C-alpha cells in the first residue's frame, strides 16, 4: 500500500475549489493509500505573524480536515511541530542540499527560513519513506529537489529513502475565479469576492454567486464554452461538481433560462453543500478534547515511523547512537 | 542558582593546542564558578563531508578528551548534539528570525566554502543558526570560545535579543568568555594563518594526540623572524612566529609576556623553543596518560553520554517549551 504526503498550512482559508477539487477526492481514497496530513506549522512561522492566530488556524485546519472526513482512524493527521524528527532530519538534509540548489528556486532582508524550507519540505516527505506527493505547479520545483536529496544520499549510504514520485491525476472538478474565470479559484487571492471559503454562510454565497462574472450573449444562454462563455461556464462546473449533473444534462435543465436562474442554483447547491460540512466543522472545532486525543495519536503514529527513517539516516551519516 | 557556562567542540579533523589553549583550558577552569553544560557538535562536524567510520571514531575520541583536559561528569553536563532533538528543532524556530545577510557575510561561511568548493552546502551557511540554538537552550550566561567564533557568538546575541523583544525574557543575552592568551593560537610554518585542526600540512600542527616526540620536532621547525641579532619580543606585526612561540609559552606555564620578555633577555630563539618544547611536550604526555584510560572504557564513555543527555534534555525542553507557546504553536500533549 503506497504511503502519500500532504502538508497542511494552518493559515490558508480553504474555498470550494480545494474541497471539491483535491481534498474530495483524496477523502474517498484513504483505503488505497496510506494518507499522511502533517499540518505544517513549522513552515508557517517563515512569515511573521501573530501567535495567537497562528494556535488558533492549527486547530481550525485541523477541525476542517476532519470535517472534509479525513478519518484520524485510516489516515495519520498531526501537527508538524509535535514530531522532532522532521526537524532533525532537515539539518541533516541541509548537509547533502548544495547552497546553489536554495539560491536557485524560481535580497539580505529574507529570513533564513524563507531560504531553507525546501530542504524542511525534503524531510517532511522523506521521514515517512512516501512514495506519493499530491503537488500543484508552485511546489515541483521543491518535490523535485526531495528527489535529488534522497537519490544523493541514497548514492552515497544505501536504500534509506523511497524516491518520491508526483501524484499525477488531478481531480476533474474544475473551479476558476468568480470575477476572473481565466484564474483558478484559489486560497491565497486577495480578492476574496474571487472565492467561496468553506466556512461562508447563504448569504455569503449568493452575494458573490450574483457578482459572478457572465457574459453580454444574448439572448443569455447557459451553454459550456470556456473560450467565449468562461464565466457561464465556471457556474455550471461548480454546479456539476456540487451535485452530480453532467455538463450536458445541466445545458438541457437550463435551456430558455437566464443567468440568473443559473446563479440561484449555484448558490443553493454550494451553500447545501457548505451546511453539512460546516455542521462538522463546528461539531469538532469546539470539542477540545476530540482535538487533542486526534493531534496525539496522529503524532504517536507519524512519530513511530519517522523515528525508524531517522535512525536509519543516523547510523548511515555515523552519529553515535543516542543513550535512553 | 549559578550563571550557566555552554560551549562546544567539533567531532571531525583532530583537536589541537589552539582548541585547547582558546577554549578547553577555560571550559575546565570554569566547572565549580558556573554551571557548566559541554557538548560535541557532531551536527556542525557533517557541514564539512565526514566519513561514517571517522565520525564515530572521532565523537568519541572528542567525549574521551574532554575527560583527559579535566571535565568532570560529576561537575559538567557533557553530551553529543544529536542526542537532544531540541537543538535542531530550535535551529529550525531560530532560522525565521535570522537574517539571509547576516549568515552570508559571515567570515567562517566564507572561508569554508573557498575550502570546500564542491561541497558549500546549507549546513555550512546555516551554521550559525544551529549554534545559537545550541547556546540558547541552556539559557547561557556565558560562552568560552576562542576569537574565531566571536563573529558567530555576536549573531547569537542578535538572535537573542531580537526574538524576545517580540516575545518576553525567553532567552538569555550570552556573552563571550575569551581569554587573554591563546586565543588565536597560529600555524607553525605559517604564523599569520590561525591553527587548523584539519590542516593539509601536519607540521603547522599541534595535536593534543600526537606523539610528544614528534609535536617537539614541530615546535624547533616553527619559522621565526630574520631580526639581526635574534630578540625575544612580542611584536604580531613583524615577529608572527615568535609572538606565537610566546603565546603558546604563556598560555601554558600562566606566565605573562613582559615576564617571558624579561626571562628571555639576552636568549634567542633556541631558548624559546626549548622551553616552548619542554612545557608543550610535558602537557601532552599527561594528558595522553589520562586520555587513554578514558578512551578504552566503553562503559563509563557510553554512562556519560546517557547522563549527560538527560540533564541536558531537561533544561532544553524546558526552553523549547517557553519557545513553541511564544511563537504560537499548538502545545504537544
Ligand atoms: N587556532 C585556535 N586558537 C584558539 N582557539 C581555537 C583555534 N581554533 C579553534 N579554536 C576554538 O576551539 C573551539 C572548538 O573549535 P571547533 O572548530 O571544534 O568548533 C567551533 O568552532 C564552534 N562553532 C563549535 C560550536 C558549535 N556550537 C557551539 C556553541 C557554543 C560554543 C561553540 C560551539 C572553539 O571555541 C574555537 O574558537
Amino acid at each position: 500500500k503506497p504511503i502519500v504526503f500532504s502538508g497542511a498550512q494552518p493559515s490558508g482559508e480553504l474555498t470550494i475549489g480545494n474541497y471539491m477539487g483535491a481534498l474530495r477526492q483524496w477523502v474517498n481514497m484513504q483505503d488505497d493509500y496510506h494518507c499522511i496530513y502533517c499540518i505544517v506549522d513549522q513552515h508557517a512561522i517563515t512569515v511573521r505573524q501573530d501567535a495567537q492566530k497562528l494556535r488558533k488556524a492549527t486547530l481550525d485546519t485541523l477541525a476542517l480536515y476532519l470535517a472534509c472526513g479525513i478519518d484520524p482512524e485510516k489516515s495519520t493527521i498531526f501537527v508538524q511541530s509535535h514530531v522532532p524528527e522532521h526537524a532533525q532530519l532537515g539539518w541533516a538534509l541541509n548537509c547533502y542540499t548544495y547552497f546553489g540548489e536554495l539560491s536557485r528556486m524560481t535580497a539580505e532582508n529574507i529570513n533564513a527560513g524563507l531560504f531553507d524550507y525546501p530542504v524542511l519540505m525534503a524531510a517532511d516527505i522523506l521521514l515517512y519513506q512516501t512514495n506519493l506527493v499530491p503537488v500543484g505547479e508552485d511546489q515541483k520545483q521543491h518535490l523535485e529537489l526531495s528527489r535529488d536529496i534522497a537519490q544523493r544520499f541514497n548514492a552515497l549510504y544505501g536504500e534509506i529513502f523511497k524516491v518520491p514520485e508526483p501524484f499525477i491525476p488531478k481531480s476533474g472538478a474544475r473551479v476558476m475565479s468568480l470575477l476572473e474565470p481565466t484564474k483558478k479559484m484559489s486560497k491565497s487571492d486577495d480578492n476574496r469576492n474571487n472565492v467561496i471559503g468553506l466556512l461562508e454562510d447563504p448569504k455569503s454565497v449568493v452575494k458573490k454567486i450574483k457578482r459572478a462574472v457572465t457574459d453580454s450573449d444574448e439572448p443569455p444562454v447557459v451553454r459550456y464554452d470556456v473560450q467565449n462563455k468562461a464565466g457561464v461556464s465556471n457556474l455550471l462546473d461548480i454546479l456539476s461538481a456540487v451535485t452530480g449533473q453532467s455538463i450536458p444534462e445541466l445545458e438541457k435543465q437550463f435551456e430558455g433560462k437566464m443567468y440568473g436562474h443559473l446563479k440561484g442554483e449555484v448558490a443553493d447547491a454550494v451553500s447545501g453543500m457548505l451546511t453539512e460540512l460546516q455542521e462538522r466543522y463546528h461539531r469538532f472545532r469546539n470539542d477540545e478534547a476530540f482535538l487533542q486525543q486526534v493531534m496525539k495519536d496522529g503524532a504517536e503514529k507519524a512519530s513511530a515511523h519517522a523515528s525508524r527513517t531517522l535512525k536509519a539516516v543516523y547510523e548511515a551519516i555515523g552519529f553515535v547512537a543516542k543513550r535512553h
